[PDB]
């Protein structure tokens, strides 16, 4: 009805505390009075500056800032609207689209990240999977891709170069679901699995799904999308002649460091619970959060039969890098938020400072922990029938969830009883 | 430092809704301006009243009262100080005592509740039996209690009775439990049982325990003492000459109906949420759930295969009301909180009405109910570990519960793994 | 390696005890040797005939047989090979489809079960959907379905009559999904709401979703797909000249009855729990439960503002006999597992009695009962990350179901912390 | 009835496989014939001894022994009767008496263990308190304990000292218990602290409680006591002239290091699981546990604020020993299980290396680890409300359990709904 604003008031003198003169211009303008509750305060915490009042106005534009203008004339400011509150996040599934489509496609990406490239036919490749990904509506599986026999040759000299480095220094967690993969998915050295098949198996084995996509335009956006337990890819791959250094994340980027660790139960539990922290969050805790997924993700470093072994998607997606990351002038630390917090990194060089893990789980604690530390003026969870988010922001939405869960738990108690 | 009242404020004229002028002499007298949000309301339920502000106003009594009796001036009400808050309740098992006893010790109480009996003799054991009940400080066990030749006699002569009538009608679990005392409490037709004994008994069995009561001066606080899993018992006898009729409670009453029915451990964990429900509760409230009490444990109807059977304490405590309640002619629905929440009863002669009972679960199960549509301004757990409340008010108390709760599920769990 | 039996062996005379000298004929064909213990036994339960020994033999089938042979010299029977024991089901939504279509598909139907119907056009549209529901992958979506004008105006007929009699003693809950379905769907008097539509509502909704079905083949392969959250639809339509009356479940029946009440949360949740009773179910075990399914799925009856109102998919699929059950001259007693476990029933007549309902939480405690109560060699859960079922037949199954659990748990843990 | 024997069976010769004679001696003694399955076998496991067969035997000891000499003609062994396993452990609180007095009381313990003190007044001291702990039944309070003034001048003397390097190094957390203890407890310089006051201070802040004991003769029962949450105490000094340095601990050690430790919750807990680690453990594993208790118990170091504290029982019983073990010259490695299951020890001089602790939470993670990883027949638990151990051998504990686990998880639940 009215025009309602947002706490921001922060005068300059300290004697708005009870405003003294102005709660009469907010109210005949028609204020409101609920329970009052602030007094001249910071006794033990002294050297207290004004006191930071939020006198809610809901009216006419003209009244509220026309009061606003009475009391910055003894007060130093006024209420400012539009408080942008988490900004943004979606809620469902197919929501993952219009959100994020809007904010990441209909963007005409120039060739490479590098300006220019002497690629017109690549141009074209990326021009059409791009116009396949770009109207893709949630639900609908996604049409085959064609790959002409050069991005084959070279799928075929990557899997034969990297199987040749896979048993080497590599996570045996990630080998074998390779294997897996090889025995499933369709990887070969000559052919390329498309993506609905090897998807489809990652449903069955954790539920996870592919995305297709261009840009990663929002790593906010994205890290949403995974909150969904869904990866985005981008089916276009690197020019031939850069098979082994990848200016950008390609299909050698990601089939081959993302989906083939992505198997693991909890470890795409972890890779989910990091989405499930970005919701809403703010553009440096988005920041944060990604930083913390370059060094956790992307580039990350197991801890195999006591000895350290790789599992970082793009470290196990890299060539050359793989090996450096492997050896010992690269500095490794090991994982922790904070210490990831503000990491510092780039891009292009081989890095070489890392996060060492030994466990996902400890990642996973690691991340309740800092997702708990994130101030948060909510919580979220998943509902694994629904695939869609829990809003958390009530001890009722609490109590909703927890009577699912315990009715699973007499789905357990019953269960054992019946056996034996 | 300063004075502060609580909110009863209804004026009678709607004008005061920002009070229009009374907002004034709140801070005059040094009012507090926070976060203030209510306006002109009662849109969709119509026909509306004046408006229930919460000024709150911490001042000295002489301000107070003052901008208070200019608001009567203007509006037609003054903020009512002195908000009982439902009144009262312990915390912590030694804290059954102090505020108990200072509502229920130290009053001296008559022969019965019948003006005047001529048993001198029954006057010097209750003065006996209340200066050892008076001064019992909690933990510390119970001084033995001697008994005459006569209490002996009767014992005796109602154990007989009972006996060959205990079979019959009654709860089997009821009956099984006097099978494991009359093996194990003590019980016997010559000899009277200690209650410190088969309290030990309860400790195990249940962890349940005694406590010695001279008058039942607050159901309330009654109630609130078997909260704690802990039933005030009598230390004294009916008059020899009231042998089957009891004007009053007695050791024969209790000791008959309440303890072998305590045996159980969800029926004694049902007794102890019936106590939760006391927590604080309002008087009439108090009144309720009191009256449940009547209806549901000293009279109370089991249904052992099926067909009925008796398991109310006084029923399982009365004799010749025994015979009547299991006969046809008094009434018998069924167990229900609101059914029985002003459901009508005396207390003389023999109750007819009664609400039948299929399983503790099922009066569990409605006492949740109740319980939970029994409004309350917070909620309250025990502490099986000290005995104590667990005082529910903030998502914080759930959390540091429900933590312990998960320690003894990963204790379950990490059993499980072991098993086998 | 060699021919394993399973245990089929009742003698006749009671000396095989210790079998008192086929141990050596055992034996003498390679035996085996685990903890030996079973002796003469029934003391207290006396009266006893032949002890019931499982020697186990995996040997080839002629030193098996001769050996049993050996022993039915002796004694009186021979250890009978192949044990079926619920000879299966399925684990995953993908095998929904090789089983179910080995056991639904590839069988003529003809055109009604009444032997002959003058509906050649009829005939064609049933062999053309039978021939789109036959090739169903799991997965893939559902191909259009084209309705021609006849089936289009008698839906209209129905959608109207139906309408018409909505509010008139409907169940409520069922009565707002549906006009959530009108709004949302495409639930309307012209048009036929397509399937994929409307489920994928669902999906949002409940999770559960269609599967196209031309014959019910297995009521319990059936209840199996249900136990999948997954409900068998008939793509095609009664007679036009059987508008009220169904001779048989059709599109009119199954969009107009199941899913306007399956779309609840719990009521779903209980509808499948049903099937997952019925996990690889045994034959007359299948008979129960389907029996169950009869009276209480497509014939429940609610109770809504605590009169009773109607919420079975039949009847609310019934024109006629939806009036014909609301009224009084059909009998209505209350659900009840056993009650209804052999409740007779016929299928043609306007059904007389029923087992009405006031809660579904109530049928869902029922069933957990039953369920519970029903004899099975393990026990079984459902994943929904998977979607797929969770076989618990050891501690070690529980243990790792109960690992996920308490991780929920602890995420609804930090979310309670961070809320507030 | 007849004699029963346990599985040691280990004969020489690889040809009792099947027994290949044996089975017959076995049952013309009254053998027992149930469901057999072993063959030779150690195919993949290649290079085997013979075969470990469980043929179990109950009959008189003629004919178990006749028929176990006529294996041990053709095989090499016999059946060795008198299965210990896991000899023996109590179950309830009162049980903690008998079979633990039996084993460690009424031993006459000589003045120290350095043979030979000239304290016969010491002696008189020792002998009467033995005489009060000795035959002392659970349950009962504890009668007062006298002191003579020189103990107490020196309790005053550590009380100083301590409480002037109480400030130094120690853990701020059991600082700040030890404040709570002088205060309430009443710890102080002059007057020592009784026992029942500061057990009953236990009881309101954990439920610990302590006990008198003389000798600590069986480690295994010790830490079997503790796990009921009960510590046994030696309430009896050390020499006046062993003020610093005590040979044995005593209530300057106890009172000094374990009760201002055991006021937290978690870590009360966290004792508590080790001594659930004892129940009924080898002797061999009752070293392990008792070797790790060494090095986290009595000798602990935390780390508060990133700094290194001490939170050791002996260590802040211990003067110079404390001084020296927070001095670097004695190794400090950190607390694993493991690394702790064997790590050496001396007892008399200032022991050097120390498991340094970063969180309590940490030594709970590492208990249930280890104790998971501790091999054990079965598994057990503590229940609150009986104070008794919980036995874990069968779904159907685990069943019972959890029903009341979800018991008060709904009442969290219904807290939930109505809080808010
Ligand atoms: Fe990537
Ligand atoms: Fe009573
Ligand atoms: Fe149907
Ligand atoms: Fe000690």
């Amino acid at each position: 009805g009215k025009a309602m604003l947002n706490l921001l008031f922060s005068p300059r003198a300290t004697k708005p505390s009870a405003l003294s003169r102005a709660v009469k211009v907010f109210e005949t303008f028609e204020a409101k009075i609920h329970h009052l509750e602030t007094r001249p305060a910071q006794r033990p915490r002294a050297g207290g500056p004004h006191l930071e009042y939020f006198v809610r106005l809901e009216v006419r534009r003209g009244d509220l800032a026309a009061l606003l203008s009475g009391v910055r004339q003894v007060s130093e400011d006024v209420r400012s609207p539009a408080g942008p509150k988490v900004p943004w996040f979606p809620r469902k599934v197919s929501e993952l689209d219009k959100c994020h489509h809007l904010v990441t496609k209909f963007d005409p990406d120039l060739d490479l990240d590098h300006p220019g490239f002497s690629d017109q036919v690549y141009r074209q490749r990326r021009k059409l999977i791009a116009e396949i990904a770009f109207q893709y509506r949630h639900g609908d599986p996604i049409p085959r891709v064609e790959y002409t026999a050069e991005e084959i040759a070279t799928w075929k000299e990557v899997y034969t170069t990297l199987k040749g480095l896979y048993a080497t220094h590599a996570c045996g967690e990630h080998l074998e679901a390779f294997a897996l993969l090889e025995r499933f998915s369709g990887y070969r050295e000559d052919n390329i699995p498309q993506l609905e098949d090897v998807s489809r198996f990652l449903k069955e084995r954790t539920g996870f799904q592919l995305r297709p996509v261009a840009g990663l335009l929002s790593a906010r956006d994205f890290l949403a999308s995974l909150a969904f337990r869904v990866f985005q890819c981008t089916q276009y791959i690197r020019h031939a002649s850069s098979p082994m250094h990848s200016p950008e994340p390609d299909c050698c980027h990601e089939l081959l460091g993302h989906v083939p660790m992505l198997a693991d139960r909890t470890f795409a539990q972890f890779s989910q619970d990091i989405g499930l922290a970005s919701l809403g969050a703010s553009d440096e805790e988005i920041e944060k959060l990604s930083t913390l997924y370059w060094f956790t993700v992307e580039f990350g470093l197991c801890k195999q039969n006591g000895e350290v072994k790789a599992y970082g998607a793009g470290l196990l997606s890299s060539y050359g890098e793989l090996l450096h990351c492997l050896s010992e002038e690269p500095e490794i630390r090991a994982f922790d938020p904070e210490a990831a917090a503000v990491q510092p990194y780039q891009d292009q060089t081989y890095q070489s400072v890392y996060f060492v893990s030994e466990s996902f789980s400890d990642a996973k604690d690691k991340l309740r922990s800092y997702a708990s530390r994130i101030q948060r003026p909510f919580s979220v969870k998943f509902d694994p029938y629904t695939l869609a988010i829990d809003v958390l922001d009530s001890p009722q939405a609490v109590r909703r969830s927890l009577e699912g869960v315990q009715d699973e738990l007499d789905t357990l108690a019953h269960a054992l009883s019946a056996i034996g």
